[PDB]
């Protein structure tokens, strides 16, 4: 039920790092 | 604050939702 949420969650950190310089 | 500091926090945060998705999974 959360499960979508979740997973979108960790793409928002992971496009949030992408952005990122290392 | 540090860009290298919140890419490792964010690399490693991601990390353990990644597992806790894992082990709902």
């Amino acid at each position: 039920e959360x499960y979508k949420e979740x997973e979108d969650x960790q793409e928002r950190x992971r496009k949030x790092r992408k952005k990122x310089r290392s």
